[PDB]
C-alpha cells in the first residue's frame, strides 16, 4: 500500500523522502519527534556544503520545508516493530500499523551513557547529553565535558558562552576531534583539559551535582573536583530496537547494508547514522538517503 | 609535499577540500575553470537538501566561499597526467608539477555527442549542450531537445522561457527522467514530444541550423522538421583522460572505486560523477567527497 515508508526525519530520512516523492512514490515519513534529528541538538553547523555556518534547527527547518509540497505524507509515529511478509512489509507504531512495499530505516543514533554512579540521579540536575538543550542552565558554572571526539570538543566550545570555564576530560592524551576544532579548543582561554582520565563517580547533594571523581588511566591517581554541570559525549549507540529480531544488525546493533543501502531483507534499506559505518556526518547521511531512495524506486518498480 | 591534492572543484571536490582542510591536511584544490563544475550549467536546483530552490551558480559560490578561509590552496590547473611513485604521487598540468601524498580525483563527466552530420558544423550556430549557457540566443525559436533523461527534460522546461516551443525527442516511448519532472513536461503547453525517434542529421545553411532529419526506431519512418536550435542531452562520458594508463578505469573510462572511494592505487581516491556508478547527483557527489576526505586523512596519517 505505501510504496515506501521512511522511519526517521533526520537529514538522511528527509533526503530520502524528498527523492522518493520526486519519483512519485507514495511516501510516508514517520518521525517520533521534531524533524531534524540530531541537527536540532547542534548549535552551529560549519561543514554542510552550501552554508558557511547555520544553526542546526534552522537547517532542520530548511530540509523539512519542501516535503509537504512534494506530497510526502508526514506523520507522527514511534516505531516499535517491523514484520517482513514477503511482498509487503508492515510497520508497527504505538497505535498504528502501516503496510508498504519498501522501507528506508533512518532512525540514527543516540548518546552512550557512562554508567557510573550519580549519572542517573543527577539526571535533571547537572547531568546533560545536550549542550544546546541545557547550556543556559549553567551560566557562570564550572562545566565538565566528558569525551575526546567531535561532539565533546564542539559542544565544549559552544558551552564557553555560558560557563565561567569548561573542562574537557578525555581518556587519552590526544583528541579524536577534527584538528580544526582541536586547535580552536587549545586556543580558547575558557577551555581547560583533564587528559588521560575517566570519570568514576558523579556526586552531589539531594538537589544537584557538586563534584566528580575521576581516575588517571596511566597512573590510577584518583582526583575529586568541583563542577556544577557535566555534559557527556562518549560516543553513540544505534537506535534500531524495532529490528533486533530481523537478522539485519551487527553485534553492537548497527544496521548492516551494502553500498546501495540494502540490508539482507529485500525492500528494507537503511541510511545514515543507524548504519554500520565509521563516518557519521550530515553529508554522508544526505548521500545515503539519496542512494536509498533511488534503490527503493528500483525495487518497487521491479516488484 | 601536499598531503592531498583534489582535482576538480565541482561539489564533490569542494566537499572533499573543505573536509581535508578541516583535518588540517595541506590541501591543494586544482580546477581548470570556474568552481562549481556542472552546477554552473544548471539553472534551478530543487533537490539539494537545505535549499527549496537555488540557481546553480549561486550554489557554486556558496560551496566555494569558505574554502580560502579554511586554508585550502585554490589554484588554476588543467591536469594532463598523474604518476604513481609509491610513497608520493606527482600531478602534471600544462605548466606545473605538484607532489602530494594522496590524490582525490573529482573531475566529473562531460556531455556525450550524437556524432551525426551537422553536429560539428553547427557548433556555434544552433547546436548546444548547455541551455543555461545558450538559451537566450533562441528567443522565439522552435527549439529541439534530444534525450529522455533528467537533463533533457529539465533543460527543456527551462528553455520554454525562451522558445516559442520546445520539442523533446526521445528514442523510446517512456522517459527516464524523474516522474515529477516528466509530469511537469507533460503539462507544460510549450513542450511537444517526438517519441520513439533518433536524430540522423542536422541541417542548415552556411550560417546556421535550419532543420533536423530523424528516424522512428520502431518503423524506420524518416521525417525532416524545421528547428532553430538543437540542445543535446544524451548522457555522459567520464572526464578522466589523465588516468587512462593507470589501470583504475573500466572499459568506458569511469574510475572504479570501492565504497570508501578507493581505487587500485593506494592514496588515489575518486569521487562524484567520474566514478563508475549509476546515480549522479549533487547529494551523492557531496557524500563521496566527504568520504574520500576522511579516507585520505586515514591514508596520510598511516604513511
Ligand atoms: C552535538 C552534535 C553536533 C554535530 N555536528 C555536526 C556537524 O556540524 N556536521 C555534520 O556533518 N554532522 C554533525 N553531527 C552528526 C549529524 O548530526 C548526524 O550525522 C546526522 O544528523 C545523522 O542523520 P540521520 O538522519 O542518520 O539520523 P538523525 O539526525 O539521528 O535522525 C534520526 C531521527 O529518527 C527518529 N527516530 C528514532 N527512532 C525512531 C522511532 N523508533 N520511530 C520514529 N522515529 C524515530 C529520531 O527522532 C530522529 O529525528 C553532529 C552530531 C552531534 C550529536
Ligand atoms: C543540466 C544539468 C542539471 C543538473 N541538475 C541537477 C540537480 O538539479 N540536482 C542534482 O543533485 N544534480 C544535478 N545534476 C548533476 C550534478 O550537477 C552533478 O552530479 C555534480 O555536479 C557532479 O559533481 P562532481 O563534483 O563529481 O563533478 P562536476 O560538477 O562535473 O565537477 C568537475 C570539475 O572538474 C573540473 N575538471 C575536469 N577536468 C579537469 C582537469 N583535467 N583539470 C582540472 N580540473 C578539471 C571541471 O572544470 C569541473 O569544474 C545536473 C547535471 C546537469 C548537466
Ligand atoms: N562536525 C562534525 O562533523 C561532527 C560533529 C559531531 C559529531 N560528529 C560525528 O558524530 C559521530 C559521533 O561523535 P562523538 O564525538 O559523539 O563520538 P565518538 O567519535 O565516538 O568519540 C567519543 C569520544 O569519547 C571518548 N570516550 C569514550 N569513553 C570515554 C570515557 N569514559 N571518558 C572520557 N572519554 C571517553 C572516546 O575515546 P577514544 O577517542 O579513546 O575512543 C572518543 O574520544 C562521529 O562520527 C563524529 O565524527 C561529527
Ligand atoms: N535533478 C537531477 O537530479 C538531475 C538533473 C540532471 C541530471 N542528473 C543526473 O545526471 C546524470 C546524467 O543525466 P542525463 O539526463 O544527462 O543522461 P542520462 O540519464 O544518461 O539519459 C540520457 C537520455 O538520452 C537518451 N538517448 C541516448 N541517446 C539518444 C539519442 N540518440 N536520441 C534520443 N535520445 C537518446 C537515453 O535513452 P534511454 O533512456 O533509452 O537510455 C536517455 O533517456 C544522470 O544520473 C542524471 O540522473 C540529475
Amino acid at each position: 500500500k505505501y510504496d515506501v515508508v521512511i522511519i526517521g526525519s533526520g537529514p538522511a530520512g528527509m533526503t530520502a523522502a524528498m527523492y522518493t516523492a520526486r519519483s512519485e512514490m507514495k511516501t510516508l515519513l514517520l518521525e517520533r519527534g521534531v524533524p531534524g534529528g540530531q541537527m536540532n541538538n547542534t548549535a552551529e553547523i560549519e561543514n554542510y556544503p552550501g552554508y558557511e555556518t547555520i544553526m542546526g534547527p534552522e537547517l532542520s527547518m530548511k530540509m523539512a520545508e519542501p516535503l509537504e509540497g512534494l506530497g510526502v505524507e508526514n506523520a507522527y509515529g514511534f516505531v516499535t516493530g517491523i514484520e517482513d511478509h514477503g511482498d509487503y512489509k508492515k510497520i508497527i507504531t504505538e497505535d498504528d500499523e502501516f503496510i508498504t512495499k519498501s522501507i528506508i530505516i533512518a532512525t540514527g543514533a543516540n548518546h552512550r551513557k557512562l554508567e557510573i554512579p550519580g549519572e542517573e540521579e543527577y539526571g535533571a540536575r547537572g547531568v546533560s547529553y545536550c549542550a544546546v538543550c541545557d547550556g543556559a542552565f549553567f551560566r557562570n558554572q564550572e562545566i565538565l565535558v566528558i569525551g575526546g571526539g567531535d561532539s565533546a570538543v564542539e559542544e565544549a566550545l559552544y558551552l564557553t558562552r555560558f560557563g565561567q570555564s569548561v573542562t574537557i576530560m578525555h581518556r587519552r592524551d590526544k583528541l579524536r576531534a577534527q584538528e580544526i576544532i582541536q586547535q580552536r579548543a587549545f586556543k580558547e582561554e575558557k577551555i581547560n583539559f583533564i587528559w588521560d582520565s575517566v570519570p568514576m563517580e558523579i556526586k552531589g547533594d539531594d538537589k544537584k551535582i557538586q563534584s566528580v571523581v575521576y581516575k588517571n588511566v596511566k597512573t590510577g591517581e584518583v582526583t575529586e573536583k568541583a563542577f556544577g554541570g557535566i555534559f557527556i559525549y562518549v560516543g553513540l549507540d544505534p537506535v534500531a530496537e524495532f529490528v533486533s529480531d530481523l537478522g539485519i544488525t551487527d553485534e553492537a546493533g548497527w544496521i548492516i547494508t551494502d553500498d546501495h543501502m540494502r540490508t539482507n531483507i529485500p525492500g528494507i534499506f537503511a541510511v545514515g547514522d543507524v548504519r554500520q559505518k565509521d563516518f557519521r556526518q550530515i553529508t554522508t547521511a544526505v548521500g545515503d538517503g539519496a542512494q536509498a531512495a533511488q534503490e527503493a524506486y528500483k525495487f518497487v518498480v521491479e516488484l
